[PDB]
């Protein structure tokens, strides 16, 4: 289930993503919310600066951990332009968030990261290799041609 | 493929990781060693604050990030009790660190926690499974019984 909701929430991810970009950082943005619909963080990909690990979702996990009970992070949803790496989806596993979705699959970003001759030193495992009892839904295909476009411009 | 020195590193990942288990907190130690046989940085687990990412491993790998050019984390080692969650390899990845080596397998830790039902929410995937590059060595069959009894003294019933 990918609801006209969640396609709003992905589509901000998006323009998180492109924010990163133009920042000269990679284009990757996620956004938390509550199960009332708040939005409660945002935040898009930092690895410019030498640190390769200033994912979004792993900054959603710890934000998590300091400022959500168990019982909010279970029924917080976490929306990401692309699928977490094994990082990330083991982090928010670990703080114990609910409900991904994402806009495009890492098995997408492989296949064309191949097509660059730009592979990542880290597998592109689905979420569920990793996490096994989180759900996730996705990729959003509406979504695959404006993203492919943010990876070609920072990895084509 | 650990060597005598290696294993003097691992055991003190263990005397890091039974400090973290008297401190309350889980029995993880992990140590980085740069080429010249110097410690760098030393770690142990700290989730008993509420952070169930506060591995030692991922500090150092962005303690790597923040103090050690690429072209040294690749010569450094990194120590550690348990071989590295999913988490943790990828972060070592990301990092460009260089070789791994572990007390004891997550496989081990894995069968040991279904004795106990005490399995954790993460897949107990082998680091290369994560990090096909990264040079992973052990576990030392010298520390299965002592790593064994931490484990069970934390997550044992
Ligand atoms: O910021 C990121 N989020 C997921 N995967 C990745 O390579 N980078
Ligand atoms: O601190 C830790 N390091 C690796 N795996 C784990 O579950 N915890
Ligand atoms: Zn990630
Ligand atoms: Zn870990």
């Amino acid at each position: 289930a990918i609801s006209d909701a969640d396609l709003k929430y992905l589509r901000r991810c998006v323009d998180l993503a492109r924010e990163a970009l133009d920042d000269g950082d990679e284009p990757f943005g996620s956004v938390l919310v509550d199960h009332t619909g708040t939005t409660l963080f945002e935040d898009r990909n930092r690895v410019k600066d030498g640190d390769a690990t200033a994912h979004p979702e792993f900054a959603i996990a710890r934000w998590a951990a300091r400022h959500l009970t168990p019982d909010r992070r279970a029924r917080a949803t976490v929306y990401t332009s692309g699928e977490h790496c094994p990082m990330c989806a083991a982090a928010h596993a670990w703080v114990g968030l609910g409900r991904i979705v994402y806009a495009t699959s890492s098995a997408q970003l492989g296949g064309w990261l191949t097509e660059w001759g730009a592979q990542a030193p880290v597998a592109t495992l689905p979420i569920n290799t990793v996490a096994p009892g989180v759900v996730v839904d996705g990729p959003a295909e509406e979504l695959a041609e404006t993203m492919h476009n943010l990876y070609r411009a920072k990895f084509g």
